[PDB]
């Protein structure tokens, strides 16, 4: 909270993170037992910001302890009530929203013209969720008879999110808002590579007036995370991740029958026509790859191009990837910072070798960059990248990169881009990009992902739902479907007269 | 087809069932291979009917290929025009419905007084998603700066159901009303111990008019069912049955990320306060026990009775309980016929034996009983019974036990009987008799679990939902909220100008 | 209904009606009083079908009393119960649909072409809103402080509707449908040009089960209509008609502080863009100008067409009206019948004459016409019309015919048709032919209407509502949002614990 | 505003109003033309606190183009834009809601107690309505053959709103908050007696950044409102007053065919039954009639009480009406303060002199009061008064008084009283006092009122919608039903493919 209030004065390289991260019962926790630590980078540097402590099976009891209590009181008070804690958190990180957003920076590298994005999103998020809970309803039905049934909307009990690396506050965010507004409490756990600016929020909803211990956090891996599935207290989790690790957050909370939403990664497809007003597709395919450093679940990394716009699309695609500003993620015209680790660098690094010994042509970028800055040197630093010459059978075009790679690939039909972009198991979302209105809606009802994006990539409202289709997960986050997911429905039958009896 | 139409010349004992049972692509499979068969019995009489054969890997893969094309065209016609199909399907039931509903008896052993009730909720259940399909839909909404969303509700695809042996048309006929009415294909899996009466609702969909193989059966046990589970062309599993085997399905089907309902079983509580009606109290609670031979998961088989009032409860419960008739299902003064199978019978008078040797005191019945009538002599036959002298460790008062035995337990104040109610891993119903208002809505606010009964037990209305808390599973069945479960929606995002781009 | 039944017989020129019109109590009332009687014509020849006898207060009381009566039976029936009885009369008028379309042109003069879609979208809104019955709601709310609130959703009484003469079958259905479904009663007053097959639909309703009286008839003009709109235990009046009688409607209305709809006329725009699809756009213009005689509240009326194709679809346009068949309305060949009466054909006519007067070009028909066939010479015909050399003062550009008048006219850019579009104080509908998908959204969106048509005209989906934006009235029918209209909530605040008193 | 923030330090007696009272176009407009004015009392001292100076028709016109241009950019933000906006108007009254009762206080006469809660009710209604705005949307729908439509959610135009004296600055919000949220312009007209605070509210939009021009205020009597009744521009009118005024208002609006909504008196009955909590009881009968001065629509003026328990009610209701102190409205005991002018005082004392005449007997008040303080001599002070011996027929029992004069009747059974509870004209609201679950919600269910209160009475959640039923009014404020009054649906029908033409 002092470091937040020191951003103003911070730049890269200058930060250390010196606070205890683990927080329940209204405070953080400080660490001890000598438990293996881990660190904690800046992206732009290499630099070790600090030491994550993992939480282990009396950690994370305590975690959930603390929030049922709160939760016996915040269930207890109506939309209304909630509503006006949760519009004061709103408030809060609005007038503290740009220390928030370079603190963001700090651990996760992405620039911070797309951070104040993000956090303007999480505060955003909180306030929908606000106006929506004293709207909060079951129904009244007259059934024959005389008698009449009524649906109460409860709360779950306590919800446990399990977040990724890419968007730490706004992820957070995201899962806090809907559940609170619901009435119920919650535990988080930050990816343990981001786990710093999550605290913030928890420390934020305190200071506006949620019951103690309405908001927790622990930190650590897949042994905390997993624990948080077991746990038998707990109603519901809430995972976003890859998918593998989501069929096991699945598998461990089927043992005592647990709510489950899942957001996994994706293989979006992006179609564009030959019909279609070419710089709006460039800058589609542009922000379909290449926000945070191309570490972004709905990216459209499969672009597919009607044959005779392909010459064109690609000339104007390759000179502005190479425009891209690679720097440091603190100046606000940087459009590109370092990935978030070391491995996940070499990972991506791994995927474009392997595409070009499987016949791929690299068009631009692909490889490790150092920057001029000094201070940057031993950053996580590569250039956005662009694949020619690829096919529906490679590595590349199969499986999610999370890096800045662009997959381009020729089409001639409509009927025969359908089929490729829908043969996957992936269908988080997708893009058109046309000028014809029935082949605009054709095709987006044709296309098997739960977002399709026309004439347009990476909007995120929080006016309407958003999450995946087949094995990119279920359940939603934002809009109004997602109370759904984070409230449950009870029957109350009321007979008015004498018992009807067989016996 | 040609059994059903026999049915007003058929009578206890005089039935044998030589069709096959397995339907795909719009006709009966000739069993072949010479796979294991098993049994199937008349629970009246103890005579076998049939065999039934299971399906293997094969079977299913074939079931599901029937399931998808005929999906591609269903999924096509809007919901008035799914309507006018499903309402000719209704009408048929209607018509030939006390011959299926002796056809029903015959298998599972419940009376014809509620099989008639079973088979005309099988008919409303579908006219009412009928009635629901051309009113699905998503939202349109206005966005910052002239962008607009809308969402669409769409099928998810090949749904598969895995049923129950206590209510076997009606519950088929539950899974493929909302799952049809949505725009899905169906695949679903009788209970091993009663397959007939299933597919003859799927050749009744047929004679309406869905496109041929949308709905199918395949028969067969745990392994038919794990097939199904782990079938990679499956979009949804729902999943009717024990706790045990509820886990074990939500665990196989997170190999494929699929959605799943689980709607398991319970020890519902029925809380009886001072100030009741006595004798509609005596109704709720045999409502509550003894309906199909006790063999129904929403029955109130604990019942926590005031101690004043205590005394006359039992001396009126245990003279109507010892009053039901129990004999032969086909006459209409019959009231309890026999439980589904042997190793039921001898699994429930286990329990009685062993609540004995507890210190639990028998008020009545608890044993074998051989009916006067001699076609009746080797039926499943126990007379209904009352316990007495329970407590909240005893091994029957926690435990699901499925037959005629009913719990009673004294309790002196509303705070005490709430968390012995509620001191359970089940949630799927419960019930409360008393005349303050207050009171009857308080408790049914307190009381964790998906239905409460106010003054009677055992209603299920289709216009509202009905599903468990906690471990008695997720996912609603009946009501508007079923929908939510066997469609979903799809985000579509239109810009309406130019890209706002950072590349 | 044996009129009904004898129409496979019968012909134009054949048929005289002899049954009595008004209808209450479950049946048909002999006229007396010798009041006097109007003339009812057959539109095709000019014949005299019967008198219609008009109602006064008297009469006008009974037919209320009848719909109280049985109001207080139908409201007592759950949604549940009203649906299967509404689903029954929907299968009545399927099964007769040949014979009350065939009756229906008789009376008014549309072509069975049309008749046969009149009578299937009075059969389908009336399964449509049988549907919904089982569906209607409130809310339940949970409150501060332990308290909670419900909504009832509940019926208004008596419904009162004052039906136009071009559609009559069809809007009998359409406020009897919604009506019905909520709990209301209902009284209706046919067109007194069109009265006979009004009292069909009554009669069906009682043949399906609904308690007798529910649905009633009076016929007469504005006298009897006034009635209506005075009487003391109506609650609600929907009027289908004019503007200036709209007004009057809502004056007299006024007096009783009841519920009122108005669905009044309108000068529909239909604007196409020169990259429209032209024959597209030259369907889209006949279809909005020349169903039913050109008698239709919808049509676009006002066809702005972009300078530059003007030419040929002008060419198109007058080319194709001149090749409609204007004959024997029981032809399946014929495209047009006779206007509804003399005096409408007549003023149309004027109409036509009074353009040429202020400077329009007459490029076809606008004249009286006598068809070849003899039994036709006295029928109300003309020559449909296409105008041209239009301006935005004149006085067929600037009020509704209710004709077969086209006026045409030129733009230039989107933005000045536009306003010369929204500069009117009709808003009914409108619609717009163009292929840029903003641009078919954009223009939707600035154009001032109730409805918008994307690329077609004259679509009528029972889904979705229908009714004016400013003086084209308000209130809606069909779709989901109509149910709003037919009920009324009632809110119930339930203390569940001791008042909060200042005194 | 000076005036506003002089507050703290103004007391009873001390204030004067300088300031101009009309308002357009972002500020107070200085009075001219000399026009006859009226002068503004100050209740509980008689004193003139300024003089009104009427709108005529060229101010109103002046007012209503104002509206018109901010509506042009206000419509144009989305629902999470002018959220953000109205959130800081509720901010702005929290911040000054003492400075605000108080003034409320001096111009209306009722309690700082009970103007505090007017005051907290307004922003919250607005905070409610902001959370609303971005959830605002249409459908998407699917239709046969591809084809499909959407709705748009779409504003009025320019509201207006026609207000009462009682709760001046309350009310103005109510009508402000959802005009604002759906999109819309509003011009609203206090009462000529209660014309100051009302300017407050508009100057707060403005400081809160809406449009200039968004929020303007007109002050006059009958003429100004008709003024806007009839103004051409106004797309709505909502008026709250008597039943007579309505009639009018609905009658000018019908000219152009405006929407409407009204909210008139009522003439509520309360019922009590002999099982009921006695206390619990006495004081929902004095909270449904002694809250500010008598002068509340909703309040239950018809007090049922069972023959048994009249006897001990009446005892206590008459002692606790006698211990309200009345007097200075600004101090914290006081609980009854001046009605709002002198002729209101007169009438209400003429209708207790009335029921004298007529046989009723005066339990207690009924008089002219001078308070002991002498600052208070010349205000418009009477006792509360509490009315026996009330009979069906009298014209206490029928008429809507709107004063402080509780009329007590006596009942034996439950359909008697209902019948003589629904024999009246009006219905906005109902309440009861009984123990008995079943007889609670089913007298709930048979009064026929917009409104029932079950067991307390006076409750104003905004979570739930408020109105009347038959000759109280109709539409909505509050809760969700609310914007469907103030928005207006536009079908929209997409043809995906070629148009089906007859032609």
């Amino acid at each position: 909270a002092q470091l937040v209030d020191s951003m103003p004065s911070a730049s890269t390289g200058s930060v250390v993170v010196t606070d205890d991260l683990n927080y329940w019962g209204g405070r953080r926790i400080k660490s001890k037992d000598g438990a293996t630590t881990e660190p904690v980078f800046e992206p732009a540097t290499g630099r070790v910001l600090c030491q994550m402590v993992p939480c282990g099976a009396e950690e994370v009891d305590q975690a959930v302890q603390s929030a049922q209590a709160a939760y016996l009181k915040w269930s207890k008070m109506a939309g209304i009530e909630r509503s006006r804690v949760m519009l004061e958190a709103a408030r809060i990180i609005r007038e503290r929203r740009d220390n928030i957003a370079k603190l963001e920076v700090i651990n996760n590298g992405k620039t911070i013209t797309e951070a104040e994005y993000d956090i303007d999103a999480a505060w955003q998020c909180i306030e929908y969720y606000a106006g929506l809970a004293p709207t909060l309803s079951g129904q009244h039905i007259q059934l024959p008879g005389g008698a009449f049934a009524y649906t109460r909307r409860e709360p779950l009990g306590v919800c446990a999110g399990i977040l990724a690396w890419n968007y730490p506050f706004m992820i957070a965010a995201w899962k806090c808002a809907p559940a609170l507004a619901c009435g119920n409490a919650v535990v988080f756990k930050p990816s343990p590579m981001t786990p710093v600016t999550g605290v913030i929020l928890a420390e934020i909803f305190h200071e506006a007036g949620v019951p103690v211990g309405l908001v927790n956090v622990v930190q650590g891996g897949a042994e905390t995370g997993s624990l948080l599935c077991h746990h038998p207290n707990v109603a519901k989790v809430s995972f976003t991740g890859s998918v593998p690790t989501g069929k096991k957050v699945m598998e461990m909370s089927a043992k005592t029958v647990k709510h489950v939403t899942l957001e996994l990664g994706g293989k979006s497809p992006l179609l564009i026509f030959k019909d279609c007003e070419l710089e709006n597709a460039v800058r589609g395919a542009l922000m379909a790859n290449f926000l945070t450093q191309g570490q972004v679940c709905t990216n459209g990394t499969r672009v597919f191009v009607q044959r005779e716009i392909m010459p064109q699309f690609l000339e104007e695609v390759v000179k502005r990837t190479k425009a891209i500003v690679v720097g440091d993620p603190l100046l606000t015209e940087t459009r590109m910072g370092g990935l978030i680790s070391k491995p996940q660098l070499d990972k991506v690094l791994g995927f474009v070798a392997q595409a070009k010994k499987e016949g791929a042509r690299v068009l631009c970028g692909g490889e490790p960059l150092t920057p001029s800055d000094p201070k940057l040197k031993n950053g996580y630093f590569m250039s956005p990248c662009v694949l020619d010459n690829c096919r529906d059978d490679m590595t590349c075009v199969k499986e999610e990169i999370f890096g800045p790679v662009m997959s381009v690939l020729p089409f001639d039909t409509e009927e025969e881009v359908l089929q490729r972009a829908n043969n996957t198991t992936f269908g988080l979302a997708s893009g058109v990009f046309t000028r014809d209105i029935s082949r605009a809606h054709r095709v987006a009802a044709n296309l098997e992902a739960g977002t399709c994006y026309i004439n347009t990539y990476s909007i995120s409202p929080v006016e309407v739902p958003f999450g995946g289709y087949k094995m990119s997960g279920f359940g939603r986050e934002n809009g109004q479907a997602t109370v759904d997911y984070y409230s449950q429905l009870k029957t109350v039958i009321v007979e008015m007269g004498d018992v009807d009896s067989l016996f």
